[PDB]
């Protein structure tokens, strides 16, 4: 059963991920997203996903290769069928990390996975560890704030995610994250 990880964005998605396949890639795959928007210092094409323009989207996404696709703030998102065709082929878990369009999107296919919704201590918070991270425009921080609140919505819309996990102390966030897939982790035999 693939995972589905949402939340606003500076809630700890890809830190909580970056931790869970250093311990787990016999198990994990990553699915590797399309996206419009520029690499941050790190980033690598391939891995955290595929830097293309939006052109080339508009024109995959019309021929058919998405599974989703989403605008956010100013940039284009999608996950390709490939990108998560790869990670099953190769018999591992699917998890994919996306906003709350693309939660709504994939509750429509046949993905059939777990969501989970990763919510920062308070929106403050969330603000100082974003612009802490300093990988934003302060008008991609604007875009980025005002989705959060109005998102947070979700993390209580009746049924919409499985499980809430607050990105307060990282270890005990992590250590939720795994108990919520320890029946898949011990499955997998790992
Ligand atoms: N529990 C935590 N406490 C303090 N800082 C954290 C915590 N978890 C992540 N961070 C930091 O907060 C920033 C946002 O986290 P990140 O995982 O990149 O969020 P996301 O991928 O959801 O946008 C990063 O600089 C990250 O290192
Ligand atoms: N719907 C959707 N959202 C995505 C996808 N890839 C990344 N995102 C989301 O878009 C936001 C911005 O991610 P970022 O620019 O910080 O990497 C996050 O909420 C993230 O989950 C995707 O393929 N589909
Ligand atoms: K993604």
């Amino acid at each position: 059963r693939p995972v589905v990880l949402s939340g606003p964005s500076g809630a700890g998605k890809s830190t909580l991920l970056k931790k869970l396949f250093q311990e787990h890639s016999s198990i994990f795959g990553f699915s590797v997203s399309h996206t419009t928007r520029n690499p941050r210092p790190g980033e690598e094409d391939g891995k955290d996903y595929y830097f293309v323009t939006r052109e080339m989207m508009q024109r995959d996404i019309a021929a058919g290769d998405f599974i989703e696709h989403a605008e956010f703030s100013g940039n284009l998102y999608g996950t390709s069928k490939e990108a998560v065709r790869a990670v099953q082929a190769m018999n591992r878990i699917c998890v994919l990390d996306v906003d709350l369009q693309g939660v709504r999107s994939i509750k429509k296919t046949d993905l059939c996975p777990i969501y989970i919704f990763v919510q920062p201590p308070s929106l403050d918070v969330l603000e100082q560890r974003l612009r802490l991270r300093n990988t934003e425009t302060e008008e991609s921080l604007a875009k980025r704030l005002a989705a959060a609140r109005t998102d947070m919505e979700s993390s209580k819309e009746p049924g919409l995610f499985d499980l809430v996990i607050i990105n307060d102390d990282l270890d005990k966030a992590y250590a939720t994250l795994k108990q919520a897939l320890s029946e898949e982790i011990k499955k997998a035999q790992g």
